[PDB]
């Protein structure tokens, strides 16, 4: 891509293990972002990411247009930073911390 | 039951590097759920890993208190694991890439 490339954040490791950890995963989105315009996702690249980035919680073995159809439903601010974000939210009913009897 | 610390995926390898990311996040709500049961949280457990571990995300000069006040609304469920997920979303609003188009 272009002629040149920034340097400022793009490591981001100066942060506590969760503060670093944060923005490795918002770094994620701003990688995949580039026909959504870096202000979006667009489905088409939100299908190459998945097949790339989630072999443990979402592989090629399901149609990945099931998480196109729950996030689509905007129509004026479409797939914002936010949209990456609530499918991490989906992501952390699955995984997180292997407890001994995991909850409830 | 007992004072347990043991679990799995703890050096995290195999994964993705966003993958091991959530895990790695979502490790310090385990860590630091002391009184609130490994399930839930509490507003002193919350200020101590807000100066220690957010330096950077929420400095003592602000008041740490304002990110108790965040979760201060909710009180007839007590809180939850998803208390804590609800205020990294508020993280992600002060911290993004240092590139242009964070948003609007």
């Amino acid at each position: 891509m272009g002629q040149c490339r920034s340097a400022n954040a793009e490591d981001a490791q100066e942060f506590s293990d969760v503060e670093r950890a944060i923005e490795t995963l918002i770094k994620n989105f701003h990688q995949y972002s580039v026909e959504g315009g870096k202000e979006t996702l667009t489905p088409s690249e939100l299908r190459d990411l998945v097949t790339q980035q989630l072999p443990h919680l979402m592989p090629s073995n399901c149609g990945l247009e099931e998480k196109i159809a729950n996030l689509g439903s905007c129509n004026d601010s479409k797939l914002e930073f936010r949209s990456f974000w609530e499918l991490i939210g989906e992501a952390a009913k699955s995984v997180k911390l292997e407890r001994p009897v995991r909850g409830h």
